[PDB]
């Protein structure tokens, strides 16, 4: 079996490699890589995504989220509290401010540090989950509004048509803006592009491993567990690689720098932060190992994660049973 260490792999395709998606997912596959729940993709030398980022501050955050932490520094919930919109131009000023900017630090390991003891004392603000591509449209190779639909790779896998469309989102991030532990919709892959700025922290649990983290989860979270089954779907938990190492639950951690891509694996519960001010794109995908994990993935049914029109369908038909209860979650 390849990489049973479940280590995170870092991959250099070159540019002819990068030509054909699917085909280099099913690579980095065949080379273990889905087993560590994420992987790092450097895009070959000769690649961009667009020719400058000069003229961006007009793109629009609608509804910014100033995350508010509760509990203690390891262990800890984020709530987002909605703000008044404002531009990428407006946003970078203030993720540049003295209240929000990056703190003076040695490098990444003492920026880390700096995050896990001081977060829960910041509420610094997010311009996450804004639909569209920064990517220019004659960018070819590893555009991400460009991919293949996951309808689509269900009516080839499945032979079965159903409604719903795939888009990119934006994120714009600033210093201790923070991504709570979560697998994706229906246990989805994810691809991340880090358009530009300053890094992007990630840990992962391999999937192999998942239910580790679960079960830590539900007895760190008592009070969230018993009211949902699925609490993780609703994207508000952080738990720090102290108590993550006290607890025996394997993970490992990678820094993402501007230029880069990370995969997300079906079931790999991953969770991180931002350095400082960014922008990052973002699309959920399948392919065909997908396809088994969709049928298996938990469910939020307490009405609180409410998700997409275009997971209704994957609902409807890879898990029949849970429809009805499921919907009466989201309706
Ligand atoms: O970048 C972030 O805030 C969150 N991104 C992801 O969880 C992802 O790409 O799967
Ligand atoms: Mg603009
Ligand atoms: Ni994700
Ligand atoms: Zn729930």
């Amino acid at each position: 079996a390849q990489n049973p260490n479940c280590n995170i792999m870092i991959f250099h395709p070159t540019k002819e490699e990068f030509n054909d998606f699917d085909k280099y997912i099913a690579y980095m596959e065949s080379q273990g890589a889905h087993r560590a729940g994420l992987a790092k993709i450097i895009p070959p030398k000769e690649w961009k995504a667009r020719e400058t980022y000069d003229n961006i501050s007009e793109i629009l955050i609608a509804t910014p989220l100033q995350q508010v932490a509760s509990g203690r520094a390891g262990v800890f919930t984020q709530y987002h509290k909605k703000k008044k919109a404002m531009t990428v131009g407006e946003y970078r000023h203030l993720a540049n401010s003295k209240k929000y900017q990056t703190p003076p630090h040695q490098n990444f390991e003492d920026l880390e540090r700096k995050y896990w003891k001081n977060r829960i004392y910041n509420s610094p603000i997010y311009g996450a989950d804004i639909s569209g591509s920064l990517f220019d449209e004659n960018t070819k190779q590893w555009n991400l509004g460009h991919l293949g639909t996951i309808q689509d790779l269900l009516e080839k896998e499945c032979g079965v048509v159903i409604e719903g469309v795939n888009t990119p989102y934006l994120y714009f991030g600033m210093w201790k803006t923070t991504f709570a532990w979560h697998t994706e919709d229906m246990d989805l892959y994810s691809i991340n592009y880090l358009h530009l700025g300053e890094p992007k922290t990630w840990y992962v649990v391999p999937p192999e491993h998942g239910q580790r983290l679960e079960r830590l989860a539900r007895e760190l979270f008592p009070g969230s567990s018993r009211g949902c089954g699925a609490f993780l779907r609703h994207k508000v938990a952080l738990i720090s690689p102290t108590v993550l190492k006290e607890n025996g639950i394997p993970f490992n951690r990678i820094t993402q720098e501007a230029g880069e891509f990370m995969v997300t694996f079906p079931y790999g519960y991953h969770a991180g932060f931002n350095h400082g001010f960014n922008c990052a794109e973002a699309i959920n995908f399948a392919t065909p190992r997908w396809i088994d994990y969709g049928k298996m993935a938990s469910q939020c049914s307490c009405g609180e994660a409410r998700v997409t029109f275009s997971m209704d369908a994957f609902v409807r038909i890879l898990q029949p049973e849970r429809y009805d209860l499921w919907k009466r979650g989201q309706d």
